[PDB]
């Protein structure tokens, strides 16, 4: 039940000798979501995917991706202090509301958009899309999870035709698949066996819902493509019709990260009074360290 300056209080989840707890900064009182993978059970490759992912949650800041917070190590296990998502998984907000009216489909839509982008601008492709991989705050927004089953409908043309798979073109595809489940609550390659799912997949053809506006099935057109090299950037798609109903003031744009304030007056006296240095305190920021000072602060900002 004590970890850091942490409190477990439920578990959200165990599984594959990870096991992530719901827990409450002690000093700040705010709520995180606690990952605890046991190293001594990964097996050898598990563990390169876990480090990929460590260096990865430490360099992405976007409100639709969740924030790491503290990296927590010791030799046998690994605590990775994150941001908790209380709505639960897309998956499961679409099995219990069915489709989503394509108004509320693009308000999220438009989130998970702008998310990968700024992955792909990074040079960080997710490879791995799913609606369960998805997460909702408390506000309904978008909070993507975690770098390193329903994996198959996802999955590009190219995997099927050993075709290189290494390039950002992948996560378009996948985010067509996205877009479909979102306002169908359905797949939109569907199989019994996955020579069926393989077959629906290559031939590259989806079953278009009566409902669905020509504008949507437009967009799954400008992700869906089955020659990767066909593809268009995130960066193109972002500019269309239908990602812009509504928001004929504001059209999406790259996510333009915000600047660094590891300087900030209310949160640095706080942490004065807490017993940290103002000199610790921006060391372990500039540091970009996620030890317990950057923790205290990130989370100092809410
Ligand atoms: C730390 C992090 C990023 C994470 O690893 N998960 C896990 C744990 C359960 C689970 C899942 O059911 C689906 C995806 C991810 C996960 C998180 N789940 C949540 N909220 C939640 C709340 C109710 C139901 C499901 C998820 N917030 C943050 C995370």
């Amino acid at each position: 039940p004590h970890i850091g300056n942490y409190r477990l209080l439920k578990t959200i989840g165990k599984g594959n000798f990870a096991k992530v707890k719901l827990a409450r900064h002690i000093l700040t009182g705010k709520e995180v979501a606690v990952k605890i993978i046991d190293k001594t059970q990964l097996n050898s490759s598990s563990l390169q995917k876990l480090f990929r992912e460590v260096r990865i949650m430490k360099v992405l800041n976007h409100p639709n991706i969740v924030k790491l917070f503290e990296v927590i190590e010791t030799e046998k296990t690994l605590y990775l202090v994150m941001e908790y998502a209380s709505g639960g998984e897309v998956f499961d907000y679409l099995v219990a509301h069915g489709r989503m009216k394509e108004k509320e489909a693009r308000a999220k839509f438009r989130q998970i958009v702008s998310a990968v982008q700024y992955c792909h601008q990074k040079f960080i492709v997710h490879r791995d899309l799913k609606a369960e991989n998805l997460l909702l705050d408390a506000d309904m927004n978008i909070k993507i999870a975690d770098f390193g089953c329903g994996s198959p409908p996802y999955a590009a043309p190219e995997l099927f035709q050993g075709k290189k798979y290494d390039g950002p073109e992948v996560d378009v595809w996948s985010l067509g698949v996205i877009l479909y489940t979102l306002v169908s609550g359905s797949l939109p390659f569907d199989g019994q066996n996955l020579k069926e799912l393989r077959e629906r997949v290559l031939r590259g053809k989806y079953r278009i819902p009566f409902y669905m506006s020509t504008d949507c099935e437009n967009l799954l057109k400008k992700f869906l493509i089955l020659n990767p090299s066909k593809r268009g950037t995130l960066e193109q798609i972002m500019k269309d019709r239908w990602m812009n109903v509504g928001h004929e003031d504001d059209e999406l744009k790259p996510y333009v990260e915000p600047l660094p304030d590891y300087k900030d007056p209310r949160r640095t006296e706080l942490m004065v009074s807490m017993g940290y240095t103002r000199e610790e305190i921006q060391d372990s920021l500039v540091g970009q360290r996620y030890n317990e000072v950057m923790a205290t602060y990130l989370l100092l900002g809410y």
